[PDB]
């Protein structure tokens, strides 16, 4: 059978309207998705919403609609965008779902019932302009009484916090640190690179994991303990069981939980890799469950005001970009422009110019210039590849295959502004190969029609190349590239159909209409 592969994005909160910075989540773990479905793997992947907390209760309220109704509509203009960005995600777990209500519940009791999770009192430093819950040791300017730190200032912002105290559980998680640190030891591409991993070890684990709050007494939207109602499950539990409760774990039905997991890749932007590579395998620990085997963390897409936020307000809404540009340019962005080593700096006009310079103009006109000439020079009947005929052609055909491998490479290493711009260097070198043989000048005798065909062909076969190496990236143009060319053949689409340069050995009839690739 087919080996699984399983990728998650993260769960996102419908407090505001999603973002540039979730388009770009959800289309890398697209592209991971097609991409390893073009491999030949039997794929799931996973997106979602995290529907639960005051703050979703409080943006309900305020906007005259019961929780349900605010999410119900912020999770439509979710999937909306999905479908319009072409996201080949398998399923769309809501934590407002029974199928995960149940898990979180069960999840929660078992760990109660192993004592693992302990009755005790939640104690925190909240600041209202930054709406978190800080430590003590965390506030600056502490304020002193009796040698017991009794108030402070944020680190973030400054303003003035304020000492809450409630009923909560709490999971002891640092029982669990030897555990994780030989799990670490025995998978050492778990998290990366190495920087991160010990950052993650010298800023959380070795100071001393403090026991987690995983419950709330204080307000009521959210899962409920079943064995103490007045408690709601915290973020920690509730969130991160998504990735099995999608799967059906503890249903009526764990056909998928027992092929999928564990997850082969959990993606997220990098403030969420501590709860992903600590709190995460702690619980399945906990829950006797293999460990996923990569957090894949990428970077942010930055305004010049800092990180993109939908709390914040500076935004650029991806709905936008594709009303006006086309999906295949958005897509285009989104993975070439901004590494996910590095964060970086949205602008109009970095975009304007990568999609109009690369896809329109390289991509574009490669295509219809071939097949203009094909059409005026044979009539639409492009002749067979029959070998290396032109002096260029031997190292144009070994460029060709050391596009895949390399290509290959990225993708495995997930570099996917690689990836493009090494397709890119083909693009722009079969173009340029226009201009070197100039193709109008052996069509003025029949003495070099042989030598004309081959050319054609040759052009041909490149665009072929380009157009599936595309294939996880872009759903429009490599299509739209197939259809144009009349490549019929679903087997001259796939990975295997590039091992050998030249598969279109009879005559085909291409379009005498051809018409843009893009937008
Ligand atoms: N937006 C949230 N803020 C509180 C996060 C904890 C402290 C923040 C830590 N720093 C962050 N920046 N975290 C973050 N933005 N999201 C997050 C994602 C995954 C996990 Cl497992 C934990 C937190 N919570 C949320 N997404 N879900 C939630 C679910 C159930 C209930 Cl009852 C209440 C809330
Ligand atoms: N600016 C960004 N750059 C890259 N990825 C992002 C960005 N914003 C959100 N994401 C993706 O969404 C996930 C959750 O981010 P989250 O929605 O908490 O950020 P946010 O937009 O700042 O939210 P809030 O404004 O409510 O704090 C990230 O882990 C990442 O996968």
């Amino acid at each position: 059978a087919k080996e699984t592969f399983y990728i998650t994005t993260p769960i996102y909160y419908p407090s505001g309207n999603l973002h540039i910075g979730h388009a770009y989540s959800t289309v890398a773990g697209d592209v991971i998705a097609r991409y390893k479905r073009m491999q030949g793997y039997d794929v799931r992947y996973l997106t979602g919403t995290d529907e639960h907390g005051q703050k979703i209760q409080e943006k309900a309220q305020k906007a005259g609609k019961t929780e349900i109704e605010y999410l119900d509509e912020m999770i439509a203009g979710i999937k909306q965008l999905w479908a319009k960005l072409e996201i080949s995600n398998d399923d769309f777990i809501r934590t407002t779902e029974e199928r995960h209500k149940h898990v979180v519940e069960q999840v929660f009791e078992r760990l109660l019932k192993q004592g693992d999770i302990y009755l005790g009192e939640y104690e925190g430093w909240y600041s209202v302009p930054d709406e978190t819950y800080y430590t003590e040791s965390q506030l600056v300017d502490p304020q002193y009484e009796n040698g017991k730190i009794i108030g402070g200032k944020s680190p973030d912002s400054g303003h003035e916090v304020e000492l809450v105290k409630e009923e909560s559980y709490f999971f002891n998680i640092s029982k669990y640190t030897d555990r994780l640190l030989e799990f670490y030891d025995q998978n050492p591409d778990f998290i990366q690179p190495p920087s991160r991993k010990n950052e993650m070890i010298n800023n959380f684990i070795k100071p001393g994991l403090a026991d987690l709050a995983v419950s709330r007494t204080s307000f009521n939207w959210g899962v409920h303990v079943p064995s103490n109602p007045k408690h709601v499950v915290y973020v920690w539990i509730d969130a991160l069981v998504n990735y099995i409760s999608a799967l059906g774990y503890l249903s009526d039905d764990e056909s998928l939980f027992n092929k999928y997991w564990p997850a082969d890749i959990h993606l997220m932007a990098k403030e969420i890799v501590r709860f992903h590579s600590i709190i995460w395998p702690i619980l399945l620990m906990a829950l006797d469950l293999p460990l996923p085997k990569k957090v894949f963390a990428h970077g942010w897409i930055l305004m010049k005001d800092g990180k993109m936020s939908k709390s914040k307000g500076n935004v650029v809404d991806p709905n936008i970009l594709i009303d006006r540009y086309g999906l295949d340019a958005t897509r285009y962005y989104l993975m070439r422009e901004l590494p996910f080593g590095s964060d970086g700096v949205f602008t109009p006009e970095a975009f304007v110019e990568r999609t109009n310079f690369d896809l329109a103009n390289d991509l574009g006109n490669l295509v219809n210039r071939t097949i203009s000439m094909v059409n005026k020079y044979f009539d639409g009947e492009l002749p067979a590849y029959q070998g290396p005929l032109h002096e260029l052609d031997e190292e144009m055909e070994a460029m060709a295959l050391e596009t895949v491998k390399s290509y290959t490479e990225s993708m495995e290493s997930l570099q996917f502004s690689v990836a493009l711009s090494t397709v890119w260097k083909f693009i722009s070198r079969t173009n340029k190969y226009i201009d070197e043989t100039t193709p109008w000048v052996l069509a003025k005798d029949d003495s070099q029609k042989d030598m004309l065909g081959n050319v054609m062909a040759h052009l041909v076969e490149n665009i072929r190349y380009a157009a599936v190496l595309l294939r996880p990236f872009l759903t429009h143009a490599p299509k739209e590239i197939f259809e144009q060319l009349n490549i019929n053949n679903p087997q001259f689409m796939e990975f295997s159909s590039l091992e050998q340069y030249g598969v279109l050995n009879e005559s085909i009839m291409v379009t005498g209409q051809p018409k843009p690739i893009f937008p």
